[PDB]
DNA sequence: TCAGCGCATGG
DNA sequence: CCATGGCTGA
């Protein structure tokens, strides 16, 4: 079992981990959109949108003004609909055929939800920070 | 390759 | 004010 440890970057995908989906959606809530931002309506979110089954039949509309602080909101509502749907239909492995999910929301997913992520080469600062910080700290854990 | 989605905040 | 905080469809 990999369980990725916690770094002082905190990023959302260190408490995100045991659930796939969660980490998933909190990628996509970070396209183009500041954490600052994004985090709390991702809670306000999950509350409301649980599971991939809850989000898989969904109003699309009903989270569309949801999103709306953020800014693209139907793009990313009707998004959500269909890869929350995509998640539970389909059979995947890796993340990125799952739509809405491209090389980011994957990198999250290879490093904390399945160990490659010795393999794994970043694109984004947060991720790059982690992995960087792994590499360092590594043998001090396992 | 690339427009396009989108509001918020910082420079 | 005009930058900047991923992904798809084409
Ligand atoms: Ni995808």
């Amino acid at each position: 079992k990999w369980t990725p440890p916690r770094s002082p970057f905190n990023l959302v995908q260190e408490i995100l981990f045991h659930d796939p989906w969660k980490l998933l959606i909190a990628t996509i809530f970070l396209n183009r959109t500041s954490g600052k931002m994004a985090i709390p309506v991702l809670w306000e979110f999950l509350e409301k949108y649980p599971s991939a089954e809850v989000a898989r039949a969904a109003d699309w509309r009903d989270v569309s003004e949801l999103l709306k602080p953020l800014g693209l909101y139907d793009l990313r509502a009707k998004t959500i609909i269909k890869f929350s749907d995509e998640y539970l239909t389909k059979q995947w492995r890796y993340p990125i055929e799952l739509h809405g999910i491209g090389k980011y929301g994957n990198d999250s997913y290879r490093i904390f939800c399945v160990n490659e992520w010795k393999q794994v080469h970043p694109e984004d600062h947060k991720l790059n920070k982690y992995h960087d910080w792994l590499w360092e700290n590594h043998e001090k854990l396992s």
